[PDB]
């Protein structure tokens, strides 16, 4: 009566496809119900009437944090995810790959035969990014990357740690108080930035307070930094063990974006995903009561054959694209940072291979350590370049 921990991904793999063919809806000890079959996970996702994104709703004189996109449910949830998707724009998102481009390559050229690439670019990158979408000070990039880190870190340790809401409060509350400042300072003197943007704007009738707008941009970090972080050694380990790969990309750029949506469904950043029910309800005739929590396995729906033909095949060649990537979920909620996700793993891709040609990874590097609670992938990923321009080769 356990789940498998995130690290040992074989064991894993191994319990989801045992479950999906042996107990497709299955209570845990603790309650929550894991629902793991393909088609099952989209009727959950589908259904946000019963299956909630607010577990406030469910509790007599509880209502959501402001802000909390992630949190609240249709009706509110449209009109507030008009409100922000106003502010960032896909033109906003699309403008950044020269800076993400530069970022990257000055990065990469300062690492050589042997490195950490999380250290060295799947770390720094996405939080360098978002900092400068937010059009925060140069000066304050220090202490901004060094809360997001801490954040990242927290994840390290097992999250029932009864120690655990604490050290999030710990860097949580300074965080988002930087940023509300920065909301307050920007409603008075507005720039062209994305906290700017977002205290500048209305859609029907509504607006960000500086409370619902600082508390979006906390969220747009935390959602947006160890994901990517995560997503870009997935694709590195995953092309370690399917290398010809490197070589048809060398060749062809353009099959590069394949490459990202297919690791996405082999080695989804975010392998769960909860809600709660809101009622009495039923997933593939197994009854469900209200008031409970529901964990739709990504993961499994991602290796189930009854949706994906030869599921454990790493194949870029699939149709893959949009809205059907289930590793960025599945209906209204679908991130919100695709494109920009898409866009830094595509430009990484290509930046690694131009400079590299190939990474394979150390995996007798001890320094090598998986995540084993929110997330599916690697926080060091320690590598070795099939070439690079430093050698007289
Ligand atoms: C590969 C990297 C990423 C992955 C795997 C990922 C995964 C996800 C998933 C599974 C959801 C839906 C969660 C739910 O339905 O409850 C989500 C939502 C969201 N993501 Fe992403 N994410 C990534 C990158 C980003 C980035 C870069 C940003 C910021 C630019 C971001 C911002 C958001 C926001 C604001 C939502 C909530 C959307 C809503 O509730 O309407 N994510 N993400």
């Amino acid at each position: 009566d356990e789940v498998p921990g995130m690290a040992d991904e074989t064991a894993l793999l191994d319990w989801l496809g045992t479950m999906r063919e042996k107990q497709p809806v299955w209570q845990d000890r603790y309650g929550v119900w894991h629902v793991f079959r393909h088609a099952d996970v989209q009727t959950v996702l589908r259904d946000t009437a019963t299956f909630s994104s607010d577990p406030t709703r469910v509790i007599e004189g509880a209502s959501p944090t402001p802000g909390m996109i992630h949190e609240i449910d249709p009706p509110e949830h449209r009109a507030l995810r008009k409100v922000v998707s106003s502010a960032f724009t896909p033109r906003t998102i699309s403008d950044l790959e020269p800076r993400i481009r530069d970022v990257t390559r000055s990065l990469l050229a300062d690492a050589g035969e042997s490195f950490d690439l999380v250290d060295v670019l799947a770390f720094p990158l996405p939080v360098t990014i978002v900092a400068e979408l937010l059009g925060l000070p140069p000066m304050d990039h220090e202490q901004f990357g060094d809360w997001s880190g801490a954040l990242v870190d927290i994840q390290m340790d097992d999250p029932t740690d009864p120690a655990l809401a604490e050290r999030i409060a710990d860097v949580l509350n300074p965080l988002t108080a930087y940023l509300k400042a920065r909301c307050a300072e920007r409603r008075a003197d507005p720039g062209d930035d994305l906290i700017s943007r977002l205290v500048l704007a209305e859609v029907d009738g509504r607006a960000l307070d500086d409370e619902e707008a600082a508390n979006f941009s906390t969220a747009l970090l935390l959602a947006g930094h160890i994901t990517t972080t995560v997503l870009l050694g997935n694709i590195v380990r995953t092309l370690d063990e399917h290398p010809a790969h490197w070589d048809a990309a060398a060749e062809d750029p353009g099959r590069i974006p394949a490459i990202v949506e297919e690791v996405l469904r082999y080695r989804p950043p975010f392998p769960q995903m909860q809600r709660t029910t809101t009622k009495a309800t039923e997933v593939a005739g197994v009854p469900i009561p209200a008031d409970v929590m529901v964990n739709t396995w990504v993961l499994s729906a991602n290796r189930d054959s009854d949706a994906h033909d030869d599921p454990d095949r790493f194949d870029p060649s699939r149709k893959s694209g949009g809205a059907a990537q289930l590793s960025f979920g599945h209906g209204v909620h679908f991130c919100l940072g695709a494109p920009l996700a898409r866009l830094e793993n595509r430009v990484a891709l290509e930046e690694i291979i131009a400079r590299f040609g190939r990474l394979t990874v150390d995996r007798d590097d001890e320094r090598l350590r998986h995540f084993e609670q929110i997330v599916l992938g690697t926080r060091h990923l320690p590598v070795l370049a099939g070439s690079s321009p430093r050698q007289s080769a």
